């Protein structure tokens, strides 16, 4: 059970140790697609790929190329979208690969700034009245509600694709007080704000995958859907204990490179999902 492989862990301070085993047996595929010289001002960070097996393709027949990567969990039946947060340059592909993938929902776990540094485009408008035209794309992105709340804000925005008419109804769900440094210390607003978007019905199989960010895609972005899928698969099996978070993490390392960036972000997951899980005993 890893309530006592956490104390174990903690109690012999071996977080770091433990990350490097994960690190060590990590997946390694190419990422040939994200490497090519006209793609260069399409990613964020150039230590951050997704790899070709798993990427998404935008439909437009010129570029196809998005720093986003699926990620298939057969066992939990969950699939999630994790990006890069968007640059000025991308946030109509972001819309378009929104669009094209029928996704219900887009969850947030950064701020627009961080550290005094630009962490990701303003992609969703600030006003009702003040609209979004992605020219590139042919999109149109409207506000339509805003409930802010302590620790998150949830939009109601409207989708509309302008060469067809038809609009879709997508919720972003922002988590806003994650800190510039390390974790919180408490998993309880993240487990709030987990449970929030499973209950708007983003995460469920009659729409595409959720999409998920933070600046890269791969530390926060890999805890909520770490989180989500361990829990999900605790309901599911005969045996709760079973569920070996390290397994699991190298499973989703399969889809996209580094998920969970440092050995805190780890410690938080565990201590996110032993709270979850006792949240049902
Ligand atoms: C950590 C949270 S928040 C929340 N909201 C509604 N239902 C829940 N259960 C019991 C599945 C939860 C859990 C386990």
């Amino acid at each position: 059970e890893m309530e006592k492989e956490f104390e174990q862990i903690d109690k012999s301070g071996s977080w770091a140790a433990i990350y490097q085993d994960i690190r060590h047996e990590a997946s390694d595929f190419p990422s040939r697609v994200a490497k090519l010289p006209k793609n260069k001002n399409r990613n964020r960070y150039r230590d951050v790929s997704p790899f070709d097996h798993s990427r998404i393709k935008l439909h437009q027949e010129d570029n196809d190329y998005i720093n986003a990567s699926l990620i298939k969990m057969e066992e939990a039946q969950r699939s999630y979208i994790l990006t890069q947060g968007p640059l000025p340059n991308t946030v109509g592909h972001f819309w378009e690969m929104v669009w094209e993938q029928k996704s219900r929902g887009v969850v947030m776990l950064n701020r627009v700034m961080e550290k005094g540094s630009l962490k990701c485009a303003q992609y969703w408008p600030q006003k009702e009245e003040k609209e979004m035209i992605f020219e590139d794309t042919n999109l149109k992105l409207t506000l339509i509600s805003e409930d802010i709340k302590s620790y998150y804000t949830v939009r109601q925005l409207e989708l509309e694709n302008l060469t067809t008419q038809e609009t879709r109804e997508i919720l972003h769900f922002h988590y806003t007080t994650w800190p510039d440094f390390g974790v919180p210390e408490s998993p309880a607003s993240f487990l709030n704000f987990l449970f929030k978007v499973r209950e708007s019905g983003s995460l469920s199989p009659e729409h595409g995958p959720v999409v998920v960010h933070c600046s890269a895609g791969i530390g926060r972005s890999g805890t909520f859907c770490l989180a989500d899928t361990c829990l999900l698969l605790m309901d599911k099996r005969k045996d709760p204990s079973s569920v070996d978070i390290k397994k699991v993490l190298l499973e989703m390392r399969k889809f996209r490179m580094g998920l969970i960036q440092t050995a805190d972000q780890l410690r938080f997951s565990y201590l996110a999902v032993i709270e979850g899980a006792k949240f049902i005993m």
